[PDB]
DNA sequence: GCCCTGCTGCCGACCAAC
DNA sequence: GTTGGTCGGCAGCAGGGCTTTTT
């Protein structure tokens, strides 16, 4: 254990396993491995008795926990795995089980909003206050009511932003930010602001949980914290700075990244952070390392060429051992579909013999030409295409309605669905899930609110006193509820099934898009069940995996069946399937050999930051982290012609590029004839 | 090039009162 | 006996309508 503690650069010791001595990583390379990721971490985080109630670390999407568990498992052998890396929901959640009902009423099984239901309330917020759906755009109005909730502030002050800070901008700003406060004081739903919100103010009101996140945390580690918001600063500022005894420095500190990577701005990252992490934190011990063991030298070049190239980017030099291998090889083309076609040829000539087959080498693309392109040279080249987040993914629906029958079994709180459908003209047409959803007491003096809700042809008489709009609703709900509301989980999943015959309303019935829907709950029952193969969810896949069944509490047997996302399963090595995947879903991912089709001045900076000057510097620092996240091979190509939907653009070689030396941004060593 | 998507909508018992 | 409005579904039907990115 302590036979490889001393040897190259401390990039990777400020980043893995084993020393003392405080941190803060001004990014250089985090190359070198041999004893660097073996020599800072763990031992700094378990250096003063420091345990999981005593260790937290910062994840938005816990793909980069995953990442981290990988490099960990493989060139450590599991450390990570056992240890506090998950999400600050993780330990929120655990002690708001039991301490959450104590602060503004949220029960411990408090609701949380999601990227549907994100959708779902731009479509409400207008048009449901005197908005259109584009007039404020609600996409944007929901962006800045997050920024509202990391600041946390009131819409009040907003509001009197009126002649004061704005005239209709802020104002309307607060407005639907009030209309959405009301929404979550009627709902008590939540999301990652509102669940740091909550956190900071259980800290401040209520005295253990301080006592255990402020001081007990003292031990944090912190990856790539420019994009650390001021409320997510407040909050490990409390977790550290806030120690068991006040007046001393904030406590062993680890935190590391790049402060001049701001690329999500747009999605709420900070630019900064450095100097606003050393006042809170006088424990501050910036360590300015430049060395490199593994990466190679055009790399190098690279990268001290961009770190000032770019204005918005403090200049931390950095210098590398390893020779000037793999210029960055692009490819000029004339058009999209052609450049995809001449690049997947060459990943066939030169992978798919006997290595790189699957997964990892992939095109992130903005402009969506490439999407058709690449699938289809890939299926010509008769390979598999692999698509995350490209075309076709948004105007199809039976997505968002399995995921809200999965919703209706947590909380039948759903009524979209239920608008979907329209009943009766001008009496259950859009008016019975948009006037009576909100008093199902005094609507038209509504006694039941699924009373007169039921066919009147297979009618209830026992209760038809008054319902939604005094006509209809489409019974189709609330017998799903008194269902899940008597019985256990297994037998309600298959009453829900058969009994009530939703199920078979999606195998017998098929004149809509139904076989599908049997399919998708026959993967639902195969997910609440153990369908998955050689992997374990803890002791209990399933919900009803009482083999070994563990933490009784709901919340850990809710999240782990309701954070089913995305999955990837075929391994590193087969990389050689051109992954068309978004930028969004790779925030926290690497990738050893890429070929990038379409590198241009237009497309990767972005069309939005075509005429966006901070978010022109935004994409600038993106081009950086892009550039910069890569190991030893990366590689782009250029497409001229790129015809999208509404009318086709074009771009040379991209200003990016020629940033960088044209040496280093080659295009013709491994881009030759397939 | 579907596409949300409310409007049409047209039967089908309500429901009692006639 | 005696029946027509009005309480009730899931689906046709045109009807303008649409960046890329949309935390």
């Amino acid at each position: 254990a302590d036979q490889l503690l001393d040897g190259l650069n401390p990039q990777q010791r400020q980043a893995v396993v084993h020393e003392g001595s405080p941190l803060l990583i001004v990014a250089g390379a985090g190359s070198g491995k041999t004893a660097v990721l073996t020599r800072r971490i763990a031992y700094l985080m378990a250096a003063r008795g420091v345990g999981v109630g005593q260790i937290l670390a910062i994840t938005f999407t816990n793909k980069a926990a995953a990442e981290m568990r990988e490099r960990v498992v493989g060139l450590v052998g599991e450390k990570a795995r056992y240890m506090w890396v998950s999400t600050f929901h993780s330990t929120c959640v655990r002690i708001l089980r039991n301490q959450a009902a104590l602060i503004e009423g949220l029960n411990s099984n408090f609701s949380i909003y999601d990227a549907d239901d994100s959708r779902r309330l731009l479509q409400m917020v207008g048009r449901d206050l005197g908005l259109d759906i584009k007039r404020y755009s609600p996409r944007l109005l929901a962006n800045a009511i997050s920024n509202l909730k990391n600041e946390l502030i009131d819409p009040h002050q907003a509001l009197a932003g009126l002649t004061e800070d704005s005239d209709d901008l802020a104002r309307a700003v607060a407005s639907v930010y009030d209309e959405y406060q009301r929404r979550l004081r009627a709902a008590n739903a939540l999301d990652f602001d509102d669940l740091i919100g909550e956190t900071v103010a259980v800290l401040q009101a209520f005295p253990q949980i301080a006592q255990y996140y402020r001081r007990r945390f003292r031990h944090v580690l912190v990856d790539e914290y420019q994009d650390t918001n001021h409320a997510q600063y407040v909050l490990v500022r409390e977790l550290v700075g806030r120690d068991s005894n006040d007046g001393i420095p904030p406590g062993e500190l680890c935190v590391v990244g790049d402060a001049d990577q701001s690329i999500y701005a747009f999605r709420g990252a900070t630019i900064r952070n450095i100097e606003d992490f050393e006042r809170d934190y006088p424990d501050t011990r910036t360590i300015l390392l430049e060395q490199n063991y593994r990466s190679t030298q055009n790399i190098l070049s690279a990268a001290n060429s961009v770190i000032a190239r770019n204005a918005g980017r403090r200049e931390k030099r950095l210098w590398t051992d390893a020779g000037a291998g793999e210029l960055i090889v692009g490819y000029v083309a004339d058009n999209e579909h052609d450049e995809a076609r001449f690049v997947a040829e060459e990943i066939d000539a030169l992978a798919e013999g006997s290595e790189i087959t699957y997964n990892d080498v992939a095109v992130f693309y903005r402009t969506n030409n490439s999407s058709r392109s690449l699938e289809e040279v890939l299926i010509r080249a008769g390979i598999p295409y692999k698509v995350v987040g490209g075309v076709r993914f948004y105007e199809r629906k039976e997505i968002r309605d399995i995921v809200a029958y999965l919703r209706v079994l947590d909380n039948p709180g759903d009524a979209v669905s239920l608008r979907r459908i329209l009943n009766t003209p001008r009496r259950g047409i859009g008016d019975r899930a948009e006037a009576c959803v909100a008093v199902y007491a005094e609507n038209t003096g509504v006694g039941f609110g699924d009373a007169l809700v039921a066919a009147a042809q297979g009618k209830v008489p026992m209760l038809n006193t008054r319902a939604e709009k005094a006509i209809a609703g489409f019974v189709e709900m609330f017998d799903e509820l008194r269902g899940r509301l008597d019985d256990d989980l297994g037998e309600l999943v298959e009453a829900v099934l058969e009994r009530t015959g939703y199920r078979r309303e999606l195998e017998a019935s098929t004149d809509p898009q139904e076989l599908a829907r049997l399919d998708n709950l026959n993967e639902l029952v195969s997910v609440a069940h153990e369908f998955s193969t050689d992997r374990e969810n803890a002791a209990a896949l399933g919900p009803d995996d009482e083999d070994v069944p563990d933490t009784g509490v709901l919340a850990d047997f809710l999240e782990r069946v309701s954070l089913v996302a995305d999955a990837d399963e075929i391994p590193e090595h087969g990389a050689g399937v051109v992954t068309l995947m978004t930028l969004h879903t790779a925030k926290g991912l690497e990738f050893p050999v890429v070929f990038v089709t379409g590198w241009e001045d237009g497309m990767f900076p972005h069309m939005r930051a075509l005429d966006n000057p901070t978010e022109l510097s935004e994409e600038r620092r993106l081009a950086y982290v892009g550039i910069t996240r890569a190991r030893q091979r990366l590689y782009v190509s250029r497409a001229i012609v790129r015809s999208s939907w509404g009318q086709p653009m074009l771009n040379p070689e991209s200003r990016f590029l020629r940033e960088i030396p044209q040496e280093l941004i080659d295009w013709r060593r491994t881009a030759p004839k397939p």
